[PDB]
């Protein structure tokens, strides 16, 4: 399901063959909008757990005095407004795969109790004693330099090589400028065949999207096509139907 | 309903006719005051969703700790209080037009929640394991910086581009006054045929009031005829008759 | 368990063996993943608190506000949240082993009150007048300069000599190159008895990475066997199967 | 409990007697390790205030925002936090001793607060109106010039002369070695008292001692008989069982 | 309560008698230990105040970012910290004196907000819009050269101006030296008074004592007094009896 | 309210007349103490501004990295501290007059911002988006250089001629001492309205003032007054009832 001749969408081809049978860990790194969760998903129903369950983590979004019991579970009464006994996303993804969404964005604190979880192999629900076994692959992203966050102390070094045993990098549209011709084909198959809208780019068009910087990538790109769907129904999209911040000759 | 003869009002007609018998999202940015929640209320009766329910959410009022179940409903004992099972704002929408009032105002947890909504168009009610389906049409309505959020990391980039495949930005009273005259005769209209008072303004007032930098756009001017017609009933109205603050003349 | 050759791992192993069954505080000094907790852990294995337990506090992960509670317990109402009473990292390591991990990165008023247990050698739950025993071997571990810490004031140079009476240095990998080839051979044997993958390196390939300077020192070679049993499974690693950053000839 | 024979402490243990059964302030100056605390609480014990509490502050460990919380006791909902009424040191100390460690740490608001507490007699909880009787004896201590702080207005000049009414000062162990071998006597006997170990020293090993700088004073001594009851357990310590650092000959 | 013969206590006891019952705003000038607080209280119990509250400020104690709410008193919300709403130390002193406390160390954002304060006599809290009148006499007092801080422009002309309308300067101790026998008088009679001991000086000692340069001036005169009532109990000072650096023969 | 007969301050009259009613940038320009601040609330009490706020900006008190929030206002969380959203100075003077005290002690950062809100007559807040009009008439003040300010590079010269439309020089009170006796006319009644003392001078008095050099000018003179209604309360102050700085005979 990607799309591409680009020297680097070959590769990560490439790469996601080689661990997606494993139960390794892998990191997907790239800008938002880089596929990075098309990735996740594409692997986890290429691997060994593709008739398990696929749980998503997004860990910058989860309050941080609830993360805890987001991932680990809780027993009734372990803290104000537990009033029922859950299971977290650690139990949820037993057999299957857990995938931490931005990473760098999950707090120190939880950052030691995954390590621990990943070590060891087993978790406690919060407010629990029961020691319960673990089964999940690790899938993980980030649009973050983790690098970066070890020196300055906002990420832990033990977890990164963990987690990074097998990284897959996504690069950026604006450095595959290639691909957007066939980016664009598919994103219109798939507005076709959910009947939600036609319309096809000239090469001049097709030309200046290649000179656009895409800050938002491939998310971006396909944004536009919705958007050219509803100002130009079933029409051939041309220089001047693009938006003017889309406009790029000479 | 839409009063005036601006550039900007008349793009604005133009646009709305564009969008509002698709289904597509759209996202209207616009200062406090500028008619976005008459725009969308506008765009669902021109829809495919205009014999069903137009249903608002008020993303900034509701406490963060329940706006979950506010969205998705709950059932019976899912939280403290929850001794009844109840329909959410999303079921309750359902074959119709969810409107999402200052969606900048939505927590981080269910910007992500809601955007698996808008992916999945599945939903789980709070405490239930029952995956029920949704098709609403999505309008949404801002005044903040929605981009600048991204950058601060309290706004996701992946449901800005699912909620902004059309924008609609309404221009400030102050930016276009040459339409005030014609506001101000709609508004008059409207009091009148309500029994609530009459007034109206002579040239020189009118010319006063296009000077105004209007905080409050057209919601500030709909509240100084109100307060006009209690001045001055039946009055004619002149400079003289007008608050200070509004007298701008020289 | 600590694999190798050279002097300096000789040296370790014998200062491991002259203080594990005191119960005398053990800091154990040395870069990020230069194998510190896997000595911390076998001390405690090999010391009087064999049969009890082995309890992590990580110092710079846990919230400054809340490693009080942490480390020393609370009472029920103690704080906000406090809605149990629960006993602490001290009370859990009674009779057993506190490992210290990262004490550089302990707050200054967690430091004082540390060192006040480690004299009295009691200790109250926060919120609580009950004054409890506690009877703990100490380890503790860092990769920072705590001299120069004293110097800024950022550590504690009563609480440094309390802990610092047998002092443990690990070197880095890059200065003890020649164990490479008896790691490796652990590393693949841990992950082959785990039928995780299987590899060997050729001599070629052993140059090259005694030529790395190991940033991530031993935890970054594990995480390169890792890598490489997926990229080349069952294979023979010479220079040209090395990621290119491991590659040094000449 | 202040042993050796040199002048220094001579002139100390006659100071102490002096002042120890008045109920003036005490201001002990020193460096680090030389014995400060231990003046402070023998003093205590050989006071009017002997029967009651003596209570410890350490003035630059506690953050700066929560000092005056910490010395003075707080109100229910004085900040944020405060769910509770607590006394504070003070109040603790009453009837008592206050000891103030390393006062050149306090922050200025706090040290004029202090003084009025000093000066009235009386203080008030954090949040309160209720002002409460205090009667503490001052004992503080610090390793700073207090007078170049009064010069660059970092340390409060009329705090320091109601502080200073009686001034201890501790010579660092360098300037007096001739008691290294009874304090050595005193360090042992403690150690094998308690049976955490027993070593004795030989006269070579005692004079290389003697040349040694003690950048950490008594407290660094004691360490070192620590390690060396680890190194050479029931060993007769020579010149050559020190470490390298502590061998001084010729 | 100010003891003396020399013409400098004199001038200062006529013009405290000139100026007391005026409302005028009074500048107390003088090295520490000089007794400005002394004045200042005393003041202001011969003064129409004398019934009210006499409420110091410490200008260079309390910091800066927290000096606005200190003075001015905050409402609930206005800053970080601020959950409830508290009157300052102006509404405090309200029909009473305030006294500013080396007036020297306001800085320049509060000196002129106190200027306007002293203007218009109305304040706001901060965070709030209400008005609110004060009424209360002003003493000020400072050690430092203002009208060096004027020409380099760390103290305001126009509140210079305003504040000092009427100056009191206080001759450092080494400079009336012939009270001191006046002031040892009072401060022995104080101290025996309080039953906190019992010393006399013959006039050997208090020759030597009228040698000395007092950087602490009268305060540092009181420490001896309080020093020396430790050290020779119930004892007759002579020069021998004084600490070395008091012994001033030839 | 401006008195005297010298040709200077009738010059400075007629100067007020000619530019008060007009919207017009004024620059006072003059020494401490010259009345520069009662010139401009004149000009503002007799402009087309007369009935809308006057807003004083004390630009060398306002810490430099607070300036902007200051004039320009703030949105929550522009800068840490910013919890709230405030209307700046500039916002605070809509509709009425700016008043710039010392403008040449204004950071070069904000004269040039300063400058382009005086040329685009809009702003934004720190932090925001938002484009907002302004309507002030603005009048500034110095005691400044502004010409060698330009040349040092330290006041911007753009700026320079934007401000300094129509110039009123205030000339040093020792420049126009035969107004000293109409002054202190006005200065006594002033007083002596308010309760607050009476005085009056004889005529060799007021020659004696009149060669003084009053490096405070008219402000220096204001607090002379009030300190001889305390000295001599109800009496007439002749050249031994002045201070000896004050007396010039011969």
């Amino acid at each position: 399901s990607l799309v591409g001749t680009s020297r680097a969408i070959q590769q990560v081809r490439q790469m996601m063959q080689q661990v997606a049978d494993t139960d390794a860990s892998v990191l997907i790194l790239g800008e938002s909008g880089t596929g990075k969760e098309v990735v996740a998903r594409n692997l986890h129903y290429h691997s060994k757990r593709r008739e398990g369950p696929f749980v998503p983590v997004n860990c910058g979004a989860i309050p941080a005095e609830l993360l805890e019991s987001e991932l680990f579970g809780h027993e009734k009464g372990a803290f104000t407004g537990a009033i029922t006994s859950r299971a977290g996303r650690f139990e949820l993804a037993n057999g299957g795969t857990l995938f931490l969404d931005e990473i760098g964005d999950m707090p120190l604190p939880m950052q030691v109790k995954l390590l621990r979880v990943l070590q060891e192999r087993t978790f406690e629900r919060v407010g629990s004693n029961k020691t319960q076994n673990v089964d999940v692959r690790i899938i993980a992203a980030t649009h973050k330099n983790l690098e970066k966050m070890i020196e300055d102390g906002t990420f832990r070094e033990d977890l990164y090589y963990r987690l990074n045993v097998f990284p897959i990098e996504m690069a950026p549209l604006r450095e595959r400028v290639e691909d957007i011709a066939l980016l664009l084909n598919e994103l219109i198959s798939r507005m076709e065949h959910e009947k939600r809208g036609s319309i096809r780019f000239n090469s001049a068009a097709i030309m200046s999207l290649c000179r656009h910087d895409w800050p938002g990538n491939v998310r971006e790109l396909a944004n536009l096509v919705e958007r050219l769907a509803i100002m130009h129904p079933y029409g051939v999209i041309g220089v001047g139907e693009l938006p003017k911040k889309f406009r790029h000759v000479d």
